[PDB]
């Protein structure tokens, strides 16, 4: 509940002075967002993970999420959420720190970032149902979470699920905005409107489940087709199949359970909100295929 303040100057030494090179060419840079950059560090026999607060077009705006990130933190903490340890605000220097995954997030695990071997059908399946469990935690606690995509679901050693970046995330199946925030590729049609909605988190889901399957990342420049959205109309369209997608890297995978996984997704990724199904179902539906 209570965390630890830390002094940005402790936070600076611990990162190599920010040291924004990436861990793969011997800097501490771990991955960047639209709102930070994430760096590897070692304070007090822990190695932490340092999310420095930066504009990558906000304002500030930023203490706002800052703000949010803790309040969140302080009420939610589950075996399928991340660990805050602790916090910095001197000035306009912000930062975070959390708890070191060593198997970094689903997003870089599915391209095999770094060398890592590609993830086996059933540690697939073991991470959809800790990341549909963490979702069902934060709705039990009647928060959204507005950001879900690959990215923000990290794993440990044993390749749990842990679902991060709470900077985004509301107390609550229709409030409104103004100004819109997330991720494109991964949001719902009516989060894209204003929308402020528990069922956006599942659509969004449905499009991680999709990227499980495939191994394929939601949105690709140099790619046809681009978005892996359309991939989804050509199976519901009879022009391809699911088995014409089912990521190559993997040798455990069986159609069966695969067809189970691409079932609950369809379902995930209905247009209309409320034919969407809730996540104790997505729950029982992961489960079930199991
Ligand atoms: C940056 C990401 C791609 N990566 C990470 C995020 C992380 N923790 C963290 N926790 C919470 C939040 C938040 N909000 C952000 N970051 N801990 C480690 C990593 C990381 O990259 N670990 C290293 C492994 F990916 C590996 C050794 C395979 O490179």
């Amino acid at each position: 509940t209570r965390f630890h303040s830390f002094s940005f100057y402790e936070l600076k030494n611990v990162t190599n002075n920010f040291d924004e090179r990436p861990i793969s060419v011997g800097g501490n840079k771990m991955g960047e967002g639209g709102f930070g950059v994430v760096y590897k560090g070692y304070v007090n026999n822990t190695t932490v993970a340092v999310k420095k607060l930066a504009a990558m077009i906000t304002t500030e705006e930023l203490k706002q999420q800052f703000d949010q990130e803790i309040k969140v933190m302080a009420k939610c903490q589950h075996e399928n959420l991340v660990e805050l340890l602790g916090f910095s605000s001197d000035g306009d220097d912000l930062c975070l720190v959390y708890v070191y995954m060593p198997n970094g997030s689903l997003l870089d695990r599915l391209s095999c970032l770094d060398g890592t071997p590609p993830l086996s059908w059933h540690m697939r399946c073991k991470i959809a149902q800790g990341a549909a469990n963490g979702i069902n935690f934060l709705h039990e606690n009647h928060h959204i979470h507005r950001d879900i995509k690959s990215a923000n679901i990290l794993l440990d050693e044993a390749f749990t699920a842990k679902i991060s970046d709470f900077g985004l995330a509301r107390a609550s199946q229709t409030v409104m905005t103004s100004r819109i925030v997330g991720t494109t590729a991964y949001m719902a049609p009516e989060a894209l409107r204003g929308e402020i909605t528990p069922k956006s988190d599942i659509y969004s889901f449905g499009v991680v489940l999709l990227e499980i399957i495939t191994g394929l990342p939601a949105v690709d420049e140099h790619r046809e087709p681009q978005l892996l959205l359309d991939i989804k109309e050509e199976i519901e369209d009879e022009e391809k199949t699911i088995e014409d997608y089912i990521d190559k890297k993997m040798n455990d995978a069986d159609s069966t359970s695969v067809e189970a996984m691409y079932s609950v997704a369809s379902q995930c990724l209905h247009e209309k909100k409320n034919k969407r199904p809730d996540i104790k179902k997505v729950q029982q539906l992961l489960q079930e295929m199991t």
